C-alpha cells in the first residue's frame, strides 16, 4: 500500500503500492514472489534478482523468517542455473524460469494448471506458471461453506489435487512432488493462519478469505484485517505444519491417487540436474493479474 496509508502499520512501516505486472514483466508460478514484485519489494519487473533482496522482502513485508526461505533460494538458484545453462550467481535471471517443469515447479498445485495437463498431444504443453482461477476453486470447493480450515482439511485439499491432476495429466507426465507442496502447505499456514485465535502458534487455522485474497489478487489482504506474522514465522513451524497436514487422518479419499500419496513423506532437499539434461520449454504467457475487479494501489 501507499508508504503514507498506514495499512500495514505498526507491522509494516515501509509499504509500497500494488502495481500490476506489465506484458514484458517476469512473473513466478508462487504466489508470494508475484505479490512481492507487484509492490516492487523485489524488483516489479522479476529480474536480476539477490537473495538478500529476497530475504529482506520476505522478512520486512511478509514475517517471514530467513529460515524458512534457506532451502527455497538454494533451489531457486539450482533451477536458474539448469534452465540457463550457467551459475547465475546471486542474481536469478528471472523469476518466470521458476516455472520450469518437474523441478520446483510441480504437478498437482494448488492454483495452477499442470505442464501437460488435458493435452492431447504428448509434445504439447500448458501455462503451468499463472494462477488459475478454475484450478484453485477445486482447491477452495474441499473447503467450502467454511471460513476457516484445519491440517486435516488440508491435507484433503492435497489429496483432491493430487487424484484430478493425475486423472487429467497427459499419461506419464504425473509425478507426485509431496515433500515440496507440503512444504508450501506448511507455508499457508505459516502465512494466513488466523493468528487472532488464542492457539494460532501451536493449532493453526488457515483464514480461507485471507487465503483467497492472496492468491487470486497476488496481494495482501489487510483490507480483511491480515498483517504480516509477529514475530516473523520460522521454518520449524512450517516444517511440522508439513508432517502434520501428512499424518492426518483421511475421512474422504479420492479415487485414482498415485501409490503412496496417503502418509508421511520425504524431507524436502536441494534439488539437482544432470547437466546433460536439456529443461523443458517455459509457458510463454504474459503475466496474471485479477482483474475481476482490478487492483489499486492500496489493494
Ligand atoms: C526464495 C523463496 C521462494 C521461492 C524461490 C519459491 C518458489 C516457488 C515455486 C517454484 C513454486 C511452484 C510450485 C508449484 O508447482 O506449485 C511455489 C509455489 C508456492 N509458493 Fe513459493 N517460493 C518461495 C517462498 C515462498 C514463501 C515464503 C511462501 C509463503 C510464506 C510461498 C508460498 C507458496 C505457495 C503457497 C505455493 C503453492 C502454489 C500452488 O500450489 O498453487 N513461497 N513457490
Ligand atoms: C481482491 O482485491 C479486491 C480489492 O481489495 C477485493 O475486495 C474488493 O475491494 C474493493 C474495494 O477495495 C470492492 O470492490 C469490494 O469491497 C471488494 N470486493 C468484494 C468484497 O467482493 C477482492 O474481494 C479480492 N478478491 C478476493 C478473492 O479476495
Ligand atoms: C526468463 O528467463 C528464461 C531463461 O533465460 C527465458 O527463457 C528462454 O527464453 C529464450 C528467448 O529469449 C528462449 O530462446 C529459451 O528457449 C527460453 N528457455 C526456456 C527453457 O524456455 C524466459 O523467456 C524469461 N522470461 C521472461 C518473462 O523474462
Ligand atoms: C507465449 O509466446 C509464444 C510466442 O508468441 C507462443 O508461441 C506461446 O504459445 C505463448 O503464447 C501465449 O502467450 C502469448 C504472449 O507472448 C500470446 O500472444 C498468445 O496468444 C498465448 O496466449
Ligand atoms: C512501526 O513504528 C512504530 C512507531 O515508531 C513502532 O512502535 C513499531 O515497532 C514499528 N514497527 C516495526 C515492525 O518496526
Ligand atoms: C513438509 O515437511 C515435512 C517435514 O520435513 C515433510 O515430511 C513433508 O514431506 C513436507 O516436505
Ligand atoms: C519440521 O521438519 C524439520 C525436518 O524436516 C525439523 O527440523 C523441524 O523442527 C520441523 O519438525
Ligand atoms: C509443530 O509445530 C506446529 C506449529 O506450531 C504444530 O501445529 C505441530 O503440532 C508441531 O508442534
Ligand atoms: C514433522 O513430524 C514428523 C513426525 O512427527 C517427522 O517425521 C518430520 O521429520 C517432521 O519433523
Ligand atoms: C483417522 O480418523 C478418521 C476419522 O476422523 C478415520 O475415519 C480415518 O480412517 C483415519 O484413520
Ligand atoms: C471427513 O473430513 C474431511 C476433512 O477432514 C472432509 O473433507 C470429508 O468430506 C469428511 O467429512
Ligand atoms: C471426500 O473428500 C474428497 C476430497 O475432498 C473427495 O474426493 C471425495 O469424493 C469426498 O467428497
Ligand atoms: C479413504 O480410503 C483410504 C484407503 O484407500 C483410507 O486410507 C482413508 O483413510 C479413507 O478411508
Ligand atoms: C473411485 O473409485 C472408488 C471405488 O473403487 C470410489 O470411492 C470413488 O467414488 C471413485 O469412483
Ligand atoms: C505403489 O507404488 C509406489 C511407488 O511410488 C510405492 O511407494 C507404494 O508403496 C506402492 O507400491
Ligand atoms: C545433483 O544430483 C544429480 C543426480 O540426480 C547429479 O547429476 C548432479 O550433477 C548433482 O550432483
Ligand atoms: C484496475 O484498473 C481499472 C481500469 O479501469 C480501474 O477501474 C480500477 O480502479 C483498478 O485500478
Ligand atoms: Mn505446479
Amino acid at each position: 500500500q501507499e508508504p503514507g496509508s498506514g495499512i500495514g502499520y505498526p507491522y509494516d512501516n515501509n509499504t509500497l503500492p500494488y502495481v500490476a505486472p506489465g506484458p514484458t514483466d517476469s512473473r513466478a508460478p508462487c504466489p508470494a514472489l508475484n505479490a512481492l514484485a507487484n509492490h516492487g519489494y523485489i524488483p516489479h519487473d522479476g529480474r536480476a534478482i539477490s537473495r538478500e533482496t529476497l530475504q529482506n522482502a520476505f522478512l520486512n513485508h511478509m514475517g517471514i523468517a530467513n529460515s524458512v526461505i534457506e532451502l527455497a533460494l538454494t533451489n531457486a538458484f539450482v533451477v536458474c542455473e539448469y534452465v540457463t545453462g550457467s551459475d547465475c550467481g546471486d542474481s536469478l535471471v528471472n523469476l518466470t524460469l521458476l516455472a520450469e517443469p518437474h523441478a520446483f515447479e510441480h504437478d498437482h498445485s494448488f492454483s495452477r494448471k499442470d505442464y501437460k495437463q488435458g493435452v492431447a498431444n504428448s509434445n504439447d504443453f500448458i501455462d503451468n506458471r499463472n494462477f488459475d482461477a478454475e484450478t484453485f476453486q477445486t482447491s477452495l470447493d474441499v473447503v467450502a461453506g467454511k471460513t476457516h480450515f484445519d491440517y486435516a482439511d488440508m491435507n484433503e485439499i492435497r489429496l483432491q489435487r493430487e487424484s484430478l491432476s493425475n486423472e487429467l495429466d497427459f499419461p506419464g507426465w504425473f509425478t507426485e512432488s509431496k515433500p515440496i507442496q507440503n512444504v508450501e502447505s506448511g507455508f499457508i499456514f505459516a502465512l494466513v493462519s488466523d493468528f487472532n485465535l488464542p492457539d494460532n502458534d501451536e493449532n493453526p487455522l488457515v483464514r480461507i478469505d485471507w487465503w483467497k485474497y492472496w492468491f487470486t489478487n497476488e496481494s495482501f489482504p489487510y483490507h480483511l484485517g491480515w498483517h504480516p506474522p509477529s514475530p516473523a514465522r520460522e521454518i520449524e513451524f512450517v516444517t511440522s505444519a508439513s508432517s502434520a497436514v501428512l499424518a492426518a487422518s483421511v475421512t474422504s479419499t479420492p479415487s485414482s491417487l498415485p501409490s503412496g500419496a496417503i502418509g508421511p513423506g520425504a524431507e524436502a532437499v536441494p534439488l539437482s540436474f544432470a547437466s546433460t539434461m536439456t529443461p523443458f520449454l517455459l509457458a510463454t504467457n504474459a503475466p496474471y493479474y485479477a482483474q475481476d475487479p482490478t487492483l489499486g494501489p492500496n489493494d
